[PDB]
RNA sequence: AUGGCUGUCGUCAGCUCGUGUUGUGAAAUGUUGGGUUAAGUCCCGCAACGAGCGCAACCCUUAUCCUUUGUUGCCAGCGGU
């Protein structure tokens, strides 16, 4: 059921109290996420993703420059998948009508 | 009361607008930060992405060379001198 068991992690500060229910603690000299309360979560996330996937929904994966970089690179690239690897321009989805002028620039260029 | 025209800050590099976002609001952001430049000139970063007026560049003159033309300008090679 579990996808590997390697979640050693490194974060040791700034635990958000709002997400207490999903945390175990003890190990890490700080904290750790509960592995039992995550098997029944992503197994749903995918269930919901499938619906939009049907009408070839635009997922638009996100990872900012060095956040993933070597972790994602371009594995997102597929038949009907898109991604943002470089800096996520501050406020581009909300003013997409303003980013059309720049996407046209990229196309013409 | 004005049109038109002109002086000065000042040939200093600044002054603004679209959408976006933040704030109850006047407003802020961008336009600030790290470098650099004669310059809001350019690069990186960034809650902003673009654009406009301005700076530079297009203009004239000057400093080198080449093509054409050779008088009313010029005289290197030759001659009457
Ligand atoms: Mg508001
Ligand atoms: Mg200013
Ligand atoms: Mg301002
Ligand atoms: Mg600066
Ligand atoms: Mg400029
Ligand atoms: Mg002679």
């Amino acid at each position: 059921m579990l996808k590997a068991g390697v979640h050693f992690g490194h974060q040791t500060r700034y635990w958000n109290p709002k997400m207490k229910p999903f945390i175990f603690g003890a190990r890490n000299k700080v904290h750790i996420i509960n592995l039992e309360k995550t098997v029944p979560m992503f197994n749903e996330a995918l269930a919901e993703l499938n619906k939009i996937a049907s009408r070839k929904g635009k997922i638009l994966f996100v990872g900012t420059k060095r956040a993933a970089s070597e972790a994602v690179k371009d594995a997102a690239l597929s038949c009907d998948q898109f991604f943002v690897n470089h800096r996520w321009l501050g406020g581009m989805l909300t003013n997409w009508k303003t980013v059309r002028q720049s996407i046209k620039r990229l196309k013409d260029l």
